[PDB]
């Protein structure tokens, strides 16, 4: 079985063995979430979204449509996802950029992902970053100061 | 009518129609908010507040006392405003700093708009920036890394 | 006596006289929280926390477990705290890293604080910053853009 705190309203059928999903969280009825993950306090999970095994979002994550996680990444308080370069209001795009967060990265807390961005495998984004270009399997990535 | 998440604390009756406030928002007596607008989960919207209409707020945004939001404007998620320019706790200013978002601006996920700004009509703001100074109507500002 | 908020879920005793504790707070038993504190909507605290008196936590904010928040401090909305420097799914650190906001400092709004900082008594620290390293008591820190 999973744990889906009384106080998230949490659509999906699609939640692995193992899974906690906490308070205030909203997840939309087509996200996909693996085994053993935690959604941590107010997260927002979108329709289009695949989220694998063994994944960790801190609170204050919204996951939207276009965006997959793959296993055993870990995602840090308030990163940000986006998936529309050039937003304006009542402007839907015909396609959402796809991020993909490859398996067992890591992003640090408040870091700012780009749309359309690939984050290879193992890799680690300081906290804070801002993310413009993908980043290559295993590199650490920080937005100097 | 408007459509009021009953997961939401919504205590303003000034709602335009066609409005949506989604989970876990927090909206106080005296905020305007016009028609047509996208108050996505995770908000807090103070009193001394207007929005106007085809308003998008993604997940995650505070407008506080002092700021007014113009129509058709884009808010990024988790895009941070800010009122005191020296705060500290308890030393409540005489006035809270004014921001203005003009018409058709959109703000970047996560950036940080300091107190007391003007973004202009049309303009763009990249996401993660830090925005220190008004940014002209129709200028595209993002913080280089 | 405290106010906490029906719609959030407190699950600590050790609150102070005077504190106000908003929507869609989580806070875990063994969180102590001084006096005469302001936690605003959407907040997290973890147990391994302690909250001096005249605290004043904007909204959006976690507290994680090694933190700790001295008298009179002012944190900013969306303010990022972080514990593990090498955060990897699954792969719990033996002890958490400690930060310490000393008395009567204030952290900017969306500011992200790295592992194992001290931040001095009346320091002043930029919205949007990234403090990696120690800040001195009443400096004023901001990332330059
Ligand atoms: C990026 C990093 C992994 C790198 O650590 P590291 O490789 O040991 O780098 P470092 O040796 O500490 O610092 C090297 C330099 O980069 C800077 N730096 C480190 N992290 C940075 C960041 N996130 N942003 C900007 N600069 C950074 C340091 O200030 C230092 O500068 P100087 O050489 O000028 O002194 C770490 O600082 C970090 O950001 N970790 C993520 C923490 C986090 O978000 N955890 C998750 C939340 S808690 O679970
Ligand atoms: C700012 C921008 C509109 C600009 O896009 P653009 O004008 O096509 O710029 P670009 O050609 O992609 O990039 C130009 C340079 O600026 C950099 N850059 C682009 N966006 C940046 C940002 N937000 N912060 C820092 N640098 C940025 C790029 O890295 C590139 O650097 P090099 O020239 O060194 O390669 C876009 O990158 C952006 O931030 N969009 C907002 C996305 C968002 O937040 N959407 C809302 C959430 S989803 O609805
Ligand atoms: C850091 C500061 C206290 C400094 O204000 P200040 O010391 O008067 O600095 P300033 O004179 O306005 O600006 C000096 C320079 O630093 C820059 N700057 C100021 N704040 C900055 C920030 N947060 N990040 C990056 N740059 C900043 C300005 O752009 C200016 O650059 P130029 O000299 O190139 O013009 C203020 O800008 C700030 O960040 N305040 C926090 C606001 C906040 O988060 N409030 C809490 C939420 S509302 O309660
Ligand atoms: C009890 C409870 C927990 N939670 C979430 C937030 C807590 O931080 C988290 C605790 O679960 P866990 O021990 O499995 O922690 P993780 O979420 O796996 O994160 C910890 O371990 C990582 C490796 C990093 O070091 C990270 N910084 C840590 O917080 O669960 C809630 O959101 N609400 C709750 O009520
Ligand atoms: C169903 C539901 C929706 N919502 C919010 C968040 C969803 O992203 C949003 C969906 O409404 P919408 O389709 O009108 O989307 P908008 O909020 O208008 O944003 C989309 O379109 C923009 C132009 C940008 O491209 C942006 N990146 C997109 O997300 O509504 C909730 O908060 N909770 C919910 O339960
Ligand atoms: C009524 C209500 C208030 N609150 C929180 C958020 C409101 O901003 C806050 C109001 O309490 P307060 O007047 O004691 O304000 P403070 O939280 O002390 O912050 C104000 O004063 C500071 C010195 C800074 O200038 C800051 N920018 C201001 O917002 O309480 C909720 O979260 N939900 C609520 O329903
Ligand atoms: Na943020």
């Amino acid at each position: 079985g999973h744990m889906i705190h009384k106080l998230a309203d949490v659509q999906s059928k699609n939640i692995g063995s193992g899974t906690r999903i906490w308070q205030f969280c909203v997840v939309l009825p087509s996200a996909i979430i693996g085994e053993n993950c935690n959604i941590c306090s107010h997260c927002f999970i979108e329709n289009d979204v695949k989220i694998g095994n063994n994944v960790t979002i801190k609170c204050g994550v919204q996951i939207w449509d276009g965006i997959e996680i793959e296993d055993d990444v870990f995602i840090g308080p308030n990163v940000t996802f986006t998936n529309d370069k050039y937003p304006r209001s009542k402007q839907y795009p015909k396609e959402f950029s796809k991020t993909i967060i490859k398996k067992g990265a890591s992003i640090g807390a408040n870091a700012t992902i780009l749309p359309g961005i690939t984050i290879g495998e193992n890799a680690m984004i300081g906290a804070g970053a801002i993310v413009t270009k993908d980043v290559l399997p295993h590199v650490t990535y920080y937005s100097k100061i």
